[PDB]
């Protein structure tokens, strides 16, 4: 059978687990891939989605027809909706919650 | 996040920077706003 020059793989029929020098990390199967790649890099993927984190401390989840993304800054995301740092619910359409609530009340 | 947190709690509570989605769906903003009370103010 043929030898990889420089990975040390542990492998199945179809189940498979590499290993390189440069510290990235993969299992893989037909239908999945776990990686973890050396630049902080999680990307938990599947056929009928995915999930991510970027070395900028962002989180996403690849709903393939929506996102529960992360911003690094904190900002939270959901298919254009926003909810800032400071808890501002900003709707897609950008109605800020709270400045609607002030003008009722008036 | 490091800057933000996509936090889910145990008793079910959704959290976001502050912001609370109740198991309930009562959306309180981190202002202290519930939408329902907001939509109650108006119509009146």
């Amino acid at each position: 059978k043929a030898i990889h020059p420089d990975n040390v793989v542990l492998e199945n029929d179809k189940a498979i687990i590499t290993l390189k020098p440069d510290g990235d990390t993969s299992l893989q199967n037909p239908k999945v891939t776990v990686e973890a790649l050396a630049d902080g890099n999680v990307k938990i993927s599947n056929g009928t989605g995915e999930f991510t984190m970027s070395p900028s401390g962002e989180i996403k989840g690849g709903n393939r027809g929506g996102s529960f993304t992360l911003q690094p800054s904190g900002q939270l995301m959901c298919n254009g909706a926003r909810i800032t740092t400071s808890g501002r619910i900003i709707t897609a359409n950008g109605v800020d919650m709270d400045d609607f609530y002030q003008k009722y009340m008036s």
